[PDB]
């Protein structure tokens, strides 16, 4: 079962921008400790697009060693290249992941038929692991229609869709057309509204520091406690407001650093460092979250 | 009281010659009232106001007032590209006894934010006391405002509400967070339930004309913490919206209302075309379903 | 000329302090344009602030311009409104006043289907009673993004004799010319006039022609004679001016310059358009001086 | 002449074999083919070279081979851009080692980088280019990065920047850029508006279609220089008839197919996810190849 609240894992680096293995292991354990349902590895949040294939594989392997069998593991193996995506998919299979995922190939304009074959090829290489189609027009530049999304999610081997779109009319339409589809809400800031529209779970970057709040919104809605659902979403958004200002990945890494999880809060260039003017708020947030749970 | 609630964006019934069909207009107003609607938003996109003359828009306002003033809330959309024309309609809305005025951000020409602000100020002045409902509808106006700009507009002297026709529910929540007492109408019918959850405390929509009770049902369900009921009602509304988008929204609605014996002739004004005959069977069945459901 | 090809100024509508039409200034502006050697005038479009004018006000302007320039220069009446019926009324008036052609921007705000757009133009053409139609493509303001195939269909509708192309896509400009060798094709963005002509346009309609139309005529001539350098220098000068007008606000900036040239009495635009920022007056006054001396 | 970057330069394609591996023989043939048709230089490792579906070592291999074939004969610009600054720096250092005349980098994409981050990205690559001029690459349609004129002005005035490849159809901006930077080497990026782009201010161009008909673009440069507008328009029109076709067939694969028919490329395949050319287009592509060979 792939339904649930899963954190989009960050990739800790050292001062020289190389993978910080110890911090990666610590972050995985930190997520498991807070009760996350699983981890989405190698996606935007893992800074996969500023990493080489071997580096992405290294992360996948380490995460599997740390969490396989404890929580669900989804490997984002997407690359612009189909061959590269297939290589990562085969590795994900070898490491024991529960599923693979791929963002619609970007930069170059590809036809819908080319997108479909891309997924089929990756699904083939995943050798049994279900595919999680990844729709994120804001970053990919690929704007799929409802009909195209319907076609992609019905491809043999596809078991879920990570929907990083704020269009909740489309979210409802997808649920209506696919009653049993695992549908992850992608934008943390509309989690509550996304679940109401039809999503049955979610994958997000901020889950790394406050995943319990999202689990709290799932519970609240399940119990009909709209008031609690809204309060939690509001608090999540006050945090997201900040992270968008500071830079999301580096902001999250900085909070995790103050929580003593990540040794060095750096992102790889061209991502710049956090503006020191935000440190007071990030430190205060880390303190608040540590007390909260 | 206040301006919070579920308000139908009123359609303007026309006769075979595209002239205002007063009799049908009156029937539609009473039809909405009987559905339990909290009020009416008159003279906006749905009333085909932008293909009407000022005199025609005033006529519709006056008649609606005659029919519903004192029974339900009445919001007059007096927006035009021209500030002066908007002001004329604002003055008339006051004269007819409306509860508030509203204006879409002036379109076509690219206006600076300062110009938009002065535009609203001028209309509020002519509204002579009636509160202003700012109207944000980027998809149709082409005006894309930032959160900061929206915050500035809703805090202008005389503004009492915002009709938010935007699918960005992060921004909906941000608006609610920054303005806890603001009357916030969800504009897109298809995300009503989620819009309320995000922070909207009511809504204004075109489809309320034929199934307003469903939207009232969503408000009640969420109020009682009945998530499943809210979702089921929204799903049903969306099945209808799916159809209306295919047939053309205004003409599809008028056609359903015709089959409900509310409107005599279901046509819209040119350039709007007639409904494709292949959709009539579905629209008739819908009309029957809604009537039996209600 | 027995055709509609040429350089036509998009006429501004002079208003008095009360925002009411300044007839005297309108007449002076029409005569000023004729004296500049303009080939014609495009009346009642964006530049005439038609969309913040009532139907009768737009008609009044059409009547006055006709009185002033009918038979002297070509006259194109932009009768476009969102409403088809309203557009038809202006088309009938344009015909009665003796205009050479009518024009209509793709109806905006509401999302109309392409078939609805086609019927819209057909209806207006009918009311134009013989006057050729100039389809007006201006996606930036209208929000209507037509495909090449849709544009081809529109320009070939019975009664259509030209296209005002306010688009910076010069690949599409060339494709239109390639598909329609004899089509009258007006370049809409003044800032790329020279390149637009090179791509296939055989004329142009623009707001800045009101204060320096001879420069655009000079560009046409320069290209006709193979004088690339002159065409570029002229376009560069026009763009230095356009840079300023975009900062000051185009219509009010143009009107202010015209006021300094003693053409327009009150350089005001109708609300929501605001007044020019006084900090720009020195540059606008200097520009007016430069243009007058340049003549 | 020794260091002048102005001119008409082809965006080089990367020939692959049936297994999607680099076809060295065809790559060398393509470089020679371009030199033979009088091209001023080559832009290597950009969008057209399918660099974004190639590894760093594969991109370096192409750079090295092209240098062996053309260094000293024509100008060589190495597009070393990657989303990653570090990878871009590696390619920049290799470009210098191989003897390229300049480096170039597309604005990093996918992630929404701030303008300051873009600036530091270019500065870092410029440092690694150690002397080779940088060609800023603005291509919003593919990168999704929409820069303002002020931002472009800031980028092209960074120390070490000697040119800008402007893949934008906004010819007002093209003129503004030329007006603000009279000495800036400015390459028109969209082949379909080459003539108008030069008229607006560009002093040269870089394009994918130059691989099969570069002499036409050189013809347009000459035509405009001589004040022969009719000839310039005629050539642009013929180029656009071809571009109309390539957009329908798929640009890179359509070009490779024509080059295959011209006996330059052994296998006209692009790397997945790019699909093969639809056979219904072969008649026009073969006829085009024949026409171009007749013309050349």
């Amino acid at each position: 079962n792939l339904r649930g609240v899963m954190a989009a894992l960050l990739t800790p680096f050292d001062q020289q921008q190389a993978l910080d293995k110890a911090s990666l292991r610590r972050l995985v354990q930190f997520n498991i400790q807070q009760g996350i349902d699983g981890l989405y590895v190698g996606g935007s949040t893992g800074e996969a697009f500023v990493q080489s294939l071997s580096e992405r594989e290294q992360v996948l392997e380490i995460v599997a060693e740390e969490a396989k069998g404890k929580i669900k593991l989804i490997a984002h193996v997407g690359c612009v290249s189909t061959a590269e995506s297939q290589q990562l998919a085969a590795s994900a299979k070898r490491y024991g992941f529960d599923a693979v995922s791929a963002v619609t190939p970007f930069y170059y304009p590809f036809s819908f038929e080319e997108h479909c074959d891309h997924y089929r090829a990756i699904i083939d290489s995943a050798d049994g692991l279900p595919m999680v189609v990844y729709n994120i027009p804001a970053l990919s530049g690929v704007k799929l229609t409802l009909d195209q999304i319907n076609t992609l999610v019905t491809l043999p081997g596809v078991g879920a869709l990570k929907q990083t779109s704020g269009d909740l009319y489309q979210m409802e339409q997808i649920r209506r057309e696919h009653p049993d589809l695992v549908l992850y809400n992608g934008y943390d800031e509309i989690f509550a509204s996304g679940l109401l529209a039809g999503a049955d779970g979610g994958i997000g970057s901020t889950y790394n520091i406050m995943g319990w709040r999202y689990q709290g919104i799932v519970k609240a809605l399940k119990e009909g406690d709209i008031q609690t659902a809204q309060k939690l979403q509001t608090e999540c958004n006050k945090v997201i407001d900040l992270l968008i200002k500071t830079g999301i990945f580096r902001g999250l890494k900085t909070v995790l650093h103050y929580m003593d999880v990540i040794s060095v809060p750096l992102c790889r260039k061209p991502f710049g460092p956090v503006d020191e003017k935000y440190l007071p708020e990030l430190k205060a947030l880390a303190q608040q979250l540590m007390q909260e749970r």
